[PDB]
């Protein structure tokens, strides 16, 4: 057994904020983890014949809660983030980070995966991260991607899941749905507007360091959809910037070319029971090779 | 004299690529090196009155070369990084980082003023942070920040800059000249091609844990005026992708309110002496209130 790992951290102007950068953080933590736990270099890695294989993020979800969510974050916070990996096989990982205030009531506590799965606490953050390696199919593609695993990789004694708790059932219903949350889920109401935004790639914010579509720029792209789609409703941008996120889920299905146009589409469903709580669906396409290349939910509290 | 901090890095998605992720490393790397020279925890600093006081970039410089600059970085690279910063009095201070590849001859060596002001190396990478204690004039408003220290801020025995090395001297010139390279400099040619792109203030992308426009967006923001500019002389984007940075200056004049429109000015001088080599100049603007917020130059070779 390899230990999870314990940090203290004191939440940095790069790690929060309404933009992306906590998710670049949790993601960069999710590689660290897995190179401590399975003896790979993975920042580094390259298959058996020498060619780069990057952990790609595959299906990524950030629970939290009105009294601890991304958005509660400001500059100089204690935290505690505890991590660590899960068997998925040779060429998959999952890692789970729990996130908390530092010295709240049991943050030294373990990993715990009922308390994820099945018994979340409002005031921790839970993350998910499944990752697939890939290799490129053609230099300067970015299409087409193959499965791959680094020589090497230690997924053995990494500890199992149960049967109940697959990513993969998961990421399979919202590939399906267009949407983390069944359609016919009681206590929500669709609104008749959405949206479709036309979305170039961004080749100066949204290139990582290997020429793919940045894993943080497609929350960046879904939270365009959603503030699009939450200027059609006449809200305002001051309330965009209030709006607490409990629950979002992400699932990439493709990456794309850097000349690609996307399309971000989005609808909303609202609560019967609470108001301002919401369930936002993104679905970002590229039109242009018939390709679905993601699909997100937010659970969603605004004033 | 506290001592510098070595640290031996391998470079994450978190830190590299074409946009500002780079940037965004290098200031949490300045903040950590003020707050543990400085005796000061600079993530959470107040004021003696209580309010919240920012370690606020305002001048900052990355200077590399063909060998060494900020688009060689990509996945697994090894580096190292030496930090330490120097005494600018009790409302500023000035930080130094520089970046080697791990492993190279004398990459162990200490900060050195003369190689830094002087003497710069093609293959390290040299950072220049100078950073001013601010605090809001106004709870909500992003203008008009007042000059502040927070009790213990600890510059005594910080080493000191001589004369030459002045990051004031610097600055002032290019608040002036809305350049950092004097435009009577020889072996130039100003194309007469400019561009002015209205840009209102991205709430998804640009705002910082704090309510502010993030110090890394600055440069986003400038590398957008400096492909607006790039396209309208017929240039593809795939050769923007290639463009080498050797050099780059950003002064932050001011900040802005979170519903303001502002316009990037650029215009560019090209080599007379050598093909590729282009020095372009950004100037930011907020129109609405009369000010320049910021000015950038970059010193580029492109192919
Ligand atoms: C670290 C990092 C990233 O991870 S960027 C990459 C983000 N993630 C992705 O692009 C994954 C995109 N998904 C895919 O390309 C495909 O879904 C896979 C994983 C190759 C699976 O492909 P298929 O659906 O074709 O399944 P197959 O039956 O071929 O197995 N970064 O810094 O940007
Ligand atoms: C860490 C961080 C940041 O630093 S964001 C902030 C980036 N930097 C700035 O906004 C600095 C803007 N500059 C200013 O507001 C002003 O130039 C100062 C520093 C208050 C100086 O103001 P004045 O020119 O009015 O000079 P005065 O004579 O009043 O002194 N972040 O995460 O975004």
């Amino acid at each position: 057994v390899r230990p999870e790992i314990k940090q203290a951290v004191t939440v940095r102007p790069g790690m929060c904020g309404p933009g992306s950068l906590f998710v670049g953080q949790l993601g960069d933590w999710t590689w660290e983890t897995v190179s401590a736990q399975c003896d790979t270099d993975v920042f580094a890695a390259r298959d058996a014949s020498g060619n780069p294989t990057y952990l790609a993020f595959y299906y990524f979800r950030v629970r939290g809660g009105r009294e601890l969510h991304p958005g509660s974050l400001t500059f100089g916070d204690r935290l505690t983030v505890t991590s660590g990996c899960y068997d998925q096989g040779t060429e998959s990982v999952l890692t789970l980070h729990r996130i908390d205030r530092a010295g709240s009531d049991d943050a030294q506590r373990p990993l715990d995966l009922h308390e994820f799965y099945e018994r979340p606490r409002d005031g921790s953050l839970y993350v998910e991260n499944f990752n697939r390696w890939v290799t490129r199919s053609a230099p300067g593609s970015n299409e087409d991607l193959v499965k791959s695993s680094p020589p090497g990789f230690r997924n053995d004694g990494l500890p199992q899941l149960p049967a109940a708790y697959s990513p993969r059932a998961v990421y399979r219903e919202a590939r399906t749905a267009h949407t983390f949350r069944a359609l016919d889920e009681p206590g929500f109401r669709l609104l008749p507007d959405t949206v479709e935004v036309e979305h170039p790639v961004d080749i100066v914010r949204d290139v990582n360091g290997v020429g793919l579509l940045y894993f943080a720029s497609y929350f960046s792209m879904v939270d365009k959809a959603a503030l699009a789609l939450w200027r059609r409703l006449g809200r305002s941008d001051r309330a965009f910037l209030r709006r607490v996120v409990v629950d979002q889920q992400m699932c990439y299905l493709g990456n794309a070319d850097l000349d690609s146009v996307l399309t971000l589409g989005a609808r909303v469903r609202v609560s019967t029971e609470t108001p301002g709580e919401e369930l936002v669906d993104v679905v970002i396409s590229d039109r242009d090779s018939g390709r679905v290349i993601a699909v997100s939910t937010l659970h969603t509290q605004h004033d």
